[PDB]
């Protein structure tokens, strides 16, 4: 289930973080505009840039913390607030987060590995509601 | 489902509230010691008391609001805090609530009406967790 999925992802965090992030950018290419230093760079070029592996792992580490602190896929409002008031997220809307979770779920469903993808979808919906409540447009 | 069950209970609140609260007191007769003048009385006696129906309606009125404000059967922390801080609940521990929800779930399973009894069980467990988080012993 969802708790096992957190363990699966954490076990190989750098690989899953990179693969899911690239799945997100591939499905929604116009989203790459928010990551100016990744424009025009192939996947292998990205993975040789220190900040790409660092960014992505840290993003997914925080996502996994928020996921682990949730109850029945309902995140803490305090965690939603952290995400909204990060300077790096200042120009985002809940739609950018909905896109990430659509890509993450699609990726889970397409993988060899046995994810509770319904629960990630629900977590994503609950997180979007909470981001909105914490002031994200 | 859970959401509709809230509407079902609200639609015949004083009847369901008395029936469920009676199921609780009959399953756990020692729980009458937190209340005044309940011992030594049959169900019909209790239901003709001045205060029994009124008190018990007020309990279920609030229980249904807590359930309605929940997401995925997870109550709000502010609702848990209210229940912990109420002067009328100063003698209570989370075990008292656990027992109430066990009886409530067992009433729903036995009833002729189509309740989502698994969701009420989850809600009760999540409420006990939230009461603990809010500092109830
Ligand atoms: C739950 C979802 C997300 C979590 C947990 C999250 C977490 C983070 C974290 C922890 C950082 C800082 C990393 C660092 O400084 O090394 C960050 C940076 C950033 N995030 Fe988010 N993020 C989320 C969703 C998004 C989405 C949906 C977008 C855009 C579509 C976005 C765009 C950015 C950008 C542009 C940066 C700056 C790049 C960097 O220096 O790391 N993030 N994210
Ligand atoms: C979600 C569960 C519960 C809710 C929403 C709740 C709500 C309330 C409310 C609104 C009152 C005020 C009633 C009034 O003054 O008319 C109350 C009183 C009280 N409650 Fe709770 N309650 C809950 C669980 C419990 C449990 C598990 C116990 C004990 C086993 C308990 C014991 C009392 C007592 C002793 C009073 C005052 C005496 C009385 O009303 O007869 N309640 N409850
Ligand atoms: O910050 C994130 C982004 Br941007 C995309 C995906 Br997919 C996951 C996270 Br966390
Ligand atoms: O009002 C309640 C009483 Br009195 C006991 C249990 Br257990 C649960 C509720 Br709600």
């Amino acid at each position: 289930g969802f708790k096992q999925d957190i363990a699966t992802i954490r076990g190989d965090l750098r690989t899953y973080a990179q693969d899911i992030f690239l799945a997100f950018l591939n499905k929604y290419p116009d989203e790459r505009r928010y990551f100016k230093n990744y424009v025009g760079k192939s996947d292998q070029e990205l993975k040789s840039m220190a900040k790409f592996g660092d960014h992505t792992e840290k993003v997914f580490n925080l996502m996994m913390e928020v996921a682990d602190r949730a109850t029945d896929c309902v995140p803490l409002a305090s965690d939603a607030n952290t995400l909204v008031q990060m300077k790096q997220h200042s120009s985002l809307t809940t739609g950018n987060f909905e896109k990430l979770f659509v890509a993450l779920v699609e990726y889970m469903r397409a993988s060899g590995q046995s994810f509770d993808s319904q629960s990630w979808d629900r977590f994503g919906k609950n997180l979007v509601s909470a981001l909105s409540s914490a002031g994200m447009k």
